[PDB]
């Protein structure tokens, strides 16, 4: 069984924890990178500043995980090939600090999470769910928007390309002066 | 003739002036209200601070003439009832705090016109071309812009409700940044 287990300061990278089930398990500072963790239960796990650089969480749960300061560089959580593999399930993930540049979120459920300064520089978000989701003082640049949901989420003070403002779904979105600008301004306003 | 006639101060509301031709008429300060003026020829006319309450210009041709402080309010300029008539043209012409409160507008060509200080209150704007138009400092409180064309005007400091921002089409429209801010929460984001 490796529900519960402690896993802190594991060297577990590249893996095949493949299906399985690390429910509540204390991975913090773990070395996750390269990890096949494709189907996993990571639900309310600790994975804080945990190192899942190019980790495969694709269909992975990580409901409730606290993934604070942990490296998800370049991780794969998200529509992919190979198989018909759908985004992983982060559903009030405490992603606070976290750095996904570079990562496959594309159709992963993020709704409730804490993305708060974290590093989603050049994420695919292409129809991923934020809805909810803490983005303030989170870096979006170069981040794939196509059919993402940000309603209800709190953008505030999040740094932000022009095209999230035509692509995101922004309904009930809290934003600041400057963003409410670029938003007209995206919108082919002049200012 | 009445092309370039001198009809300033003239006692003409309720007159049917019907398809005249008064292009370059002087115009100034003279009682239009309730004039027939449909499919009157008004080009560079002068109608600076003329009464034109109430006055029938469907079909009109107002185009270069000066309104400048003008009374046009619940005059009807646009697609009515009675025949197929077509929005009066505007293009060029002086509007500066003209009175178009409650005026029927719809399907006018506003392209160019100069509505610096203008009261377009209530004002039927649907389906109207206010392209490159200069809007500011006029009221749009409770004007109707459905499919309005506000491309290239002239917004800042203009009063406008949240409704025009989802509206109208605003594409190269210069707007301030407290109107930046209102077709933001007009989109629905929060502040």
């Amino acid at each position: 069984s490796l529900t519960g287990a402690d896993l802190s300061y594991a060297n577990l990278h590249h893996a095949n924890l493949s299906r399985a089930n690390l429910r509540s398990a204390d991975l913090r500072n773990a070395n996750l990178s390269h990890a096949n963790l494709r189907g996993a239960n990571l639900e309310e796990a600790n994975l804080e500043a945990a190192n899942l650089r190019g980790a495969d969480l694709i269909g992975a749960n990580l409901s409730g995980a606290d993934l604070q300061e942990a490296n998800l560089t370049q991780a794969q959580l998200g529509l992919g090939v190979e198989d018909g593999g759908l985004g992983a399930d982060l559903s009030d993930a405490n992603l606070e600090q976290a750095d996904l540049a570079g990562a496959n979120l594309a159709g992963a459920v993020l709704d409730g999470a804490n993305l708060h300064g974290a590093n989603l520089n050049n994420a695919n978000l292409d129809y991923a769910m934020l809805t909810r989701a803490n983005l303030e003082q989170a870096d979006l640049s170069g981040a794939r928007t196509t059919g993402a949901r940000l309603d209800d989420a709190d953008l505030r003070g999040a740094t932000v390309d022009p095209v999230l403002w035509r692509t995101a779904s922004l309904v009930g979105a809290r934003v600041d002066v400057d963003q409410a600008v670029a938003f007209a301004a995206a919108h082919g306003l002049c200012l």
